């Protein structure tokens, strides 16, 4: 009936939720793998064998085990994003919001949550499909990885713990939208993988391997690329840090399968506890446990892949936001605090590249401050925390994707880049965090829809060209049904995304990202 | 009688000349050194033997042998600071401009003129002494001195050619101002010296050479320093360099007595010509023969010297002017042209900059261009033309002089610094190469008073101005008698000095100057 559908797996039955002034289904947490409980812990996801009776889609699903956040306990800021269900190695679900009427075969989009591949869930608030499958008409899924130690411990060669398979996880719910949406209505010759922070690096991450392309139609990334410095590690130092994460639980470290094995009898939260010791170094932005490039899934470097093109052959959607740098400048450099109007030191200033780009040498970090100082006023303690603001942004998220951006036009069939640079009025953080990595996501999922949680009226319009536009990107392969220009290697140019009359701009943070993406580099190459 | 007085070394009479309503003496022509001809060449200067009767000192005297520009044939432009008088080996003189009435003991200035080292001359119209010196009532003095290859060879342990005889050449013109300039009216106890270019870099020699110190009070140094680039080579270089020139004349090189042998035998031309295929790379803003760092003269590295405080302790007066570069672009950099609105393109920019940073290594271009180049609009011709303009100026005077002032002011006795951007409304040189690097002192030497030669009204004031804070400052100690305030190593300020209002501003160049001074050096160092 309209709340129950037979899928290829069994059969589920959802539930009404209100949505404004009517109603939707939603199917909260339908199964697609097996648990990847005890034995299986680290090991590819299996699917999901096929069950009898009705499957009771009603309520959503645990969350995975990870890392919660208690820096500012209470704070809605923090607390956002912090998992809100049990978290259960239990944990591979789905989550589908569809119309009623169940529409014949209509758009889906997919929403990888992000979280630096250690956090992150499907049932958060601000992941809340039903506003944008109500308002845009398309079927809505999100779902869930494994992430963390649990996701992407690596150690090479043994199938009990070989990279990615929190990757897989992705890919496996890929497929099952695929096999099955049709039940729900969805087109599955348009899905579209949305996703952000490490989200939107997972999405670009499918549109490069082999056996991910097929599953999808096309992509919208959003601050993320597969090449950005924080989602990949070599295979080595994937060893590297499962031998460290060995030492801290105090596991058997000569036969390989024995640091499986202690490992696979630690309890969750002690490897959650002890999940950044591992880390090679002081740094802010930067993440122990992240995807390998191993040679599978991942062919090789990714950037042969960019270079040459081998990478699916799409039209895709993506862009940055304002300030990208501030949460981990807020959560990790010394100066820095929620409360403070943070001016920053020359000396807190120093420390704080040093933390940004940990790799770099000595030379390198003159490079960095030569270009990130205001020399005619160097100690300005308020242009001090702004210019750290653009380096971890910059290097971090704003650079990566430019490069991504620029070697992917060549091959791919569109760009649409946006720069989304709007405050909302009712943010919780300190105004000098300015347009927060993250915050772009509550308009693209409909928040300011919703009169009770008090956004402004032109909050309520961005939202919806933005829903408007992804959706409308979702199948036509373009955001506007005023037209927001393709990106192109020429002149390339983009918009700005904010509540006033967007305007096309050109060239995103050229200058910067010459340094970052071309400088740097031979600089740190010769020494 | 006032035309006619007597020195230690015998008597000279001298001639009225006039000058606006009213007359100066003049005593052109005082001899204050042997001629060096044919044996001398090459060696240090020998002092004048007095002599008898009655000198006439009436007439300039010859120039010394130099190479003469012939780039734009009779245009004025270029032709300003050729040769006027026949070039000859014999060239050591002074000319002094006394008042009339005869002052009893007044300031004295002695203007060393520049011009990169290999040519120069006292008696230029634009160094004309009577205007200064009537309007300020200063005595001035200008003096030659030999230039090229016969004023710089040098040949390191061979006293017959040991290096820097040219600048001795300016230290026995000291001299004889000392011992002599009382009976002018001149006060032996005030003397500045006043140079530009390679005199401005020759003045701060003196500054750092222990045996000239003591010479004269203060100094004025105008675009030159003497840590400029081009203004000193190694002992090395300058063997280097006279073994080269010994092959483009086919002189014996086994002997060293014999190279210096061979070469004091060709005659004065034949080492103009061949002069310039001696350098060792291509590039603009470079000169072959120049004042080694010898270890006698200058006792050690002018680094150490600067940054021990080893130097003269008085205070100076130095400054650099807007447009630096375009002499040197213009005549030797490709897409550059007298008569063009030379917009340069990427190709000729890269082009540019090599010949510019001729020593720098592949990463130091990228290192530069990085610095230089509007990413934002990479191929703008103009920008392109301008930022070849501020490549070479920087990189050559305007850093630097600032690295200069910065290390001196530590431990002078002040530090009077001017930014000059005047554009003169009757230059004849295109407007593209702006204030260019020698235009300053016309306005020095009161030009703009004569009405003859058409300058407006304000340049006429903005020559009082300059010619009064330099007289004022060639007593005083200081320029002012509105205050020009004093260069500070915290709030670096300076003023500008043009027909506007003067203002102070701070920090010259600095941004550019941290990658010039501290930047590069550091990263050619590395690799
Ligand atoms: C990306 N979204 C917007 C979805 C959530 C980000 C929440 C704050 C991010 C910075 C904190 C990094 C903390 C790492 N530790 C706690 C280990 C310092
Ligand atoms: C400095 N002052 C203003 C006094 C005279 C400078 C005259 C033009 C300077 C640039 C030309 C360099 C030429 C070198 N060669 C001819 C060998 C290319």
């Amino acid at each position: 009936s309209e709340l129950l559908v037979n899928t290829k797996s069994g059969k589920v039955m959802g539930t009404r939720v209100p949505v404004l002034s009517s109603h939707i289904s939603a199917f909260l947490g339908i199964p697609f793998a097996e648990p990847p409980v005890g034995n299986m812990r680290f090991r590819r996801p299996e699917p999901k064998k096929p069950w009898s009776g009705v499957w009771n889609a009603s309520t959503y699903p645990n969350n995975c085990q990870q890392y919660v956040d208690e820096q500012f306990p209470g704070f809605s800021g923090s607390e956002m994003w912090n998992p809100n269900r049990e978290m259960s190695e239990d944990c591979l679900y789905l989550n589908i919001w569809v119309p009623s009427p169940r529409p014949k075969s209509t758009t889906v989009m997919v929403w990888i949550y992000g979280g630096g591949f250690y956090s992150g869930s499907s049932t958060l608030d601000v992941y809340n499909g039903k506003y944008l499958a109500y308002t845009e008409e398309v079927v809505l899924v999100s779902l869930s990885y494994r992430v963390g130690a649990f996701g992407f411990l690596a150690l090479h060669g043994s199938q009990e713990a070989p990279g990615n398979v929190g990757l897989l996880d992705q890919r496996m719910a890929l497929q099952w939208v695929h096999d099955n949406i049709q039940f729900f209505g969805g087109d599955p010759k348009t899905v579209t993988i949305f996703g952000e922070s490490a989200g939107g690096a997972s999405v670009g991450m499918h549109i490069l391997s082999p056996g991910s392309r097929d599953l999808f139609r096309r992509a919208i990334l959003q601050s993320g690329s597969p090449n950005c410095p924080w989602a990949s590690v070599s295979v080595a130092e994937g060893r590297r840090r499962a031998v460290e994460l060995g030492r801290n639980l105090n596991c058997n470290l000569n036969s390989d399968e024995e640091l499986i094995h202690c490992l696979r009898e630690k309890k969750p939260q002690e490897l959650i506890d002890v999940e950044w010791n591992v880390l090679p170094f002081d740094s802010i932005f930067r993440f122990s446990f992240v995807p390998v490039i191993d040679g599978e899934f991942f062919p090789t470097s990714l950037e042969s892949m960019l270079n040459s093109g081998n990478f699916k052959k799409t039209q895709i959607l993506l862009g940055v936001n304002k300030d990208e740098g501030s949460f981990f400048l807020l959560y990790g450099a010394p100066g820095f605090s929620k409360d403070s109007e943070s001016k920053i030191s020359r000396e807190d200033f120093m420390s704080g590249v040093k933390l940004s780009v940990p790799h770099a040498n000595d030379l390198g970090l003159d490079a960095v401050t030569l270009q990130y100082t205001d020399w005619m006023d160097d100690n300005n303690g308020i242009k001090n925390r702004d210019g750290l603001d653009d380096i971890v942004g910059d290097h971090n998220v704003i650079c990566p994707l430019m490069h991504f951006v620029n070697k992917y036009t060549k091959f791919g069939n569109g760009t649409y880049l946006y720069f989304f640079n709007h405050r909302a009025s009712n943010l919780v953080w300190p105004e000098w965090m300015g347009v927060i990595h993250g915050y772009e996501i509550e308009f693209v999922f409909g928040l300011p829809l919703v009169k009770e949680l008090n956004y402004t009226a032109e909050e309520e319009a961005l939202s919806r060209r933005i829903m408007h536009y992804w959706a409308t990107f979702a199948k036509t392969g373009n955001p506007n049904e005023s037209k927001w220009p393709l990106f192109t290697t020429k002149e390339q140019k983009f918009i700005d995304l904010n509540t006033e009359p967007m305007k096309v701009h050109q060239r995103l943070r050229v200058q910067m990202c010459v340094f970052w993406n071309q400088f740097l580099p031979k600089l740190l190459n010769a020494t």
